[PDB]
């Protein structure tokens, strides 16, 4: 045959590296050697690759500079293109239709940072109850009084995770594990809404109770867990009515994706009093945080590291990897499939 | 006759209103309206209270005007005291000995803060699995390029705590409470020392592995959670010694006192690269934290809110109330003794 021929996006593997070097037996990998978006789609357009069956994305943050993935970029890609695999969940810089109408199939990482990804947002919620974000601030001034006065102002207001609701936005993957954390491990209870229901096993495992509306979801929460996909039907899904729904004094936290929920209302909100404290990994015009958020007492914010973990990225590696090595050289189908699905060979 | 005469010091109560209705109602509580601690050796000796038979505490910052509790303002109480029961773990302005050494009991407020510090241990170990303190202060800048920057970084050294090893140095009631959400909630492994064994039923539970020195644990450990009393025998505890027995690129966390761990001893350790992270509740010098913990990117540090939840003041308020009425009037024995225990009446 023999080796079929593999464009990388940006760096070769970092973690994984027998399975890396099996990978390069096995497929002559192509490094992209990314300048600008326009120069990518010159050289695509130029068949400086020569023809090739496969791309390979082995970090979320690898290959940006050949951005957007848009259709008239791919209109460009060689049709010997039979797959394409990324790191990640999300692909919102790919038009996954434009992909597909070309009959090449994609894959992305979906899962591998499950735990990864539910910690942090367990971080958050014990943040948000515990005002430690605050706290954190006064004991690095160095200052005796500033440490003094917080210890104690703290106290008016923070409060056990145990007993209250966690409502959970979404009941998804990386939403059933922080439950299960927040549930069996910190002692709150569960309120979720979801397009669909959870099977009897997960309801009866984290005593989840479904409600209807979000209003519904945002009136009986103590913290609310925003963990939803991304998308035009998702935008702003959390907003000023949400906001006005919620009790005076609660808390919201955000892994999912920054626009999710408007900043502008979520502002208004902590300002208010309705929020006594926010918590953000993601934000909506990242990677720009809110100037205002910041400013402000007791919101805490983090550099998106939800899937940030080193065992995120071996399963990225992994992933990715062996998907490419399933659908081209062994006959099976993708282990983790986005949008159409297509024929191994 | 009936109502027994209970001495209140400082305010009254806060936030357990209708127990505290319940307690008043069953006795005579006397306000001390303190002045000054050789002022309230005075009032003990003219019988300005007459006689007594419990004294009450109700928040940890409360009455504070009495303290020293030496042995010269004990040897004033009148003889009628059989029980003081008091907010708080720690007792540093009490002379415990010589309470009991006039037949008194004693009862703190032990446990009042295990759900509140073990949350906020399983915080900071999140913290320094996941260096979220330096992207905390990265986010903070509010620079685009320090976010993205600092995004990469923490990616050279973030790690779930699944499947990794916490080392309990300690394991009471606290620690307990930290293995369960760690274990079960993070799925890390736990291995422990602790001059007293675990019983089958905890020890299965937990899946726990008990091991016989500081220098053993330093070495099975991913993470050490250090939570034990602080006295002679803690203190420095976790010295030079046990961080050189300890992996390369490990972590640590301290929720139970400030020089338990020393700082000098720790700074280095960090320096050296042995040490990723740690997280500090507590500080050897508190409240005055480590200048030189503060410039590092990768050490945690909170102003001592390990029990500061408004939960545990209301346990703070149930107990210190409840001991009394158990010791006094139910016949029973105190739930939270803590030195010489002594026989109830009813
Ligand atoms: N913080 C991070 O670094 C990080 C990392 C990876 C993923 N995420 C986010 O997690 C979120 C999704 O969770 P997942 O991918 O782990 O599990 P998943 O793929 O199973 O999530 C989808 C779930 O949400 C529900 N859902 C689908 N569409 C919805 C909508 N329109 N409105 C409300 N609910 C909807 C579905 O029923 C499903 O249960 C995404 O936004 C993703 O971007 C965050
Ligand atoms: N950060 C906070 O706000 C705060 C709040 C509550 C408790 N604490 C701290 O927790 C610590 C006590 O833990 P706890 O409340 O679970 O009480 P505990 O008595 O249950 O904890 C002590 C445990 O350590 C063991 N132990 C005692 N001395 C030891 C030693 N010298 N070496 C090794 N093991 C020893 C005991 O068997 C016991 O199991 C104290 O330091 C206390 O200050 C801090």
């Amino acid at each position: 045959m023999p080796r079929p021929r593999v464009l990388l996006l940006g760096d070769p593997a970092r973690h994984l590296d027998d399975l890396w070097s099996d990978f390069q037996q096995k497929f002559e990998v192509i490094p992209a050697n990314l300048t600008t978006h326009d120069g990518f789609k010159q050289a695509l357009r130029e068949k400086r690759y020569g023809d090739f069956e496969a791309i390979i994305k082995l970090a979320v943050e690898n290959g940006t500079e050949s951005y957007p993935w848009n259709a008239d970029i791919i209109s460009h890609l060689p049709s010997s293109l039979k797959v394409f695999a990324a790191a990640g969940a999300g692909f919102d810089w790919l038009d996954l239709d434009a992909l597909n109408e070309r009959g090449v199939a994609f894959a992305n990482s979906r899962g591998a940072g499950d735990t990864a990804t539910s910690d942090l947002a367990l971080y958050l919620i014990l943040s948000v109850f515990r005002l430690a974000s605050y706290s954190e601030r006064a004991a690095r001034t160095g200052d005796p009084e500033t440490f003094n006065r917080v210890h104690l102002e703290i106290g008016k207001s923070a409060h056990n995770p145990r007993g209250h609701v966690l409502g959970a936005v979404g009941l998804g993957a990386i939403q059933k594990e922080i439950a299960r954390k927040a549930v069996h491990g910190l002692g709150m209870k569960l309120v979720y809404y979801d397009v669909a229901p959870a099977d009897a096993e997960t309801e009866k495992a984290l005593g989840a109770e479904r409600v209807d509306s979000l209003e519904e979801l945002a009136r009986r929460s103590d913290c609310v867990s925003v963990s939803v996909p991304y998308m035009k039907l998702t935008h702003h899904l959390i907003d000023e009515a949400f906001f006005a729904a919620m009790k005076p004094g609660s808390r919201i936290v955000n892994t999912a994706r920054g626009p999710v929920i408007s900043q502008d209302a979520l502002i208004a909100a902590l300002k208010s009093g309705k929020l006594l404290s926010a918590g953000l990994d993601v934000h909506e015009f990242e990677p720009q945080v809110s100037k205002e958020l910041i400013e402000m007492k007791h919101v805490t914010l983090t550099t998106h590291i939800g899937g940030v973990a080193i065992e995120t990225f071996h399963e990225f590696e992994r992933l990715t990897m062996t998907n490419i090595d399933r659908f081209l050289l062994q006959g099976k189908p993708l282990l983790t499939p986005a949008g159409k699905v297509f024929a191994p060979s």
